[PDB]
């Protein structure tokens, strides 16, 4: 389609994701979309066979094919695709890295987390424990795993990575940290 942007490409959502395997996290393309004249989609890598596809609605075009003046993704309101790329995209790749790195998340399948939960819970049976883990049914989003004690249930609470921070319940915290006191304080009441 017609659109002149050094990571566009008229790629479909399997030719996007063949194109990024190879790649770094935080590598995307924008492309076009089979939702009509007025959508594309930047495509991403979040990790090795884990994309999300992001949908980009256009508004106020000028023919069908040109890109829109104005441009929403996740609700909100952008002039064009490089801000998207900048304060929309790049934030997503700050917060899932500042995520991955971080001592509580957990890498791989959720069956092999639970697995690791559960034998850690076992061995501190009066601490209460929980980790973070990727979600690779649900692209963006983690699983939040916690056991009260060896003898408590492991409870799942799902959380959504934004612009501006990880979602949960019905808060956006803007770090890492604040997301895990929120959650400490979620549960005491």
């Amino acid at each position: 389609r017609v659109i002149n942007h050094p990571y566009y490409f008229p790629f479909n959502g399997r030719q996007a994701e063949d194109y990024l395997r190879s790649k770094e996290r935080g590598e995307f393309v924008i492309r076009q979309s089979s939702r009509g004249d007025d959508h594309l989609v930047i495509t991403w890598k979040l990790d090795k066979d884990l994309f999300q596809h992001i949908d980009i609605q256009e508004l106020e075009k000028e023919n069908p094919l040109a890109l829109g003046k104005v441009l929403i993704v996740d609700n909100q309101k952008y002039n064009d695709l490089d801000q998207i790329i900048v304060e929309y995209l790049q934030n997503k790749v700050r917060l899932l890295n500042e995520m991955t790195s971080s001592e509580k998340f957990k890498s791989g399948t959720k069956k092999d987390v639970v697995k690791f939960i559960e034998d850690y819970s076992r061995v501190n049976p009066n601490k209460s424990v929980y980790y973070f883990s990727l979600n690779h049914d649900n692209p963006g989003w983690f699983y939040l795993m916690f056991k009260i004690n060896a003898n408590s249930k492991l409870y799942t609470w799902n959380v959504k990575l934004t612009n501006t921070g990880y979602f949960l319940v019905n808060y956006n915290y803007p770090s890492v940290i604040q997301l895990c006191n929120g959650f400490k304080t979620l549960l005491k009441s």
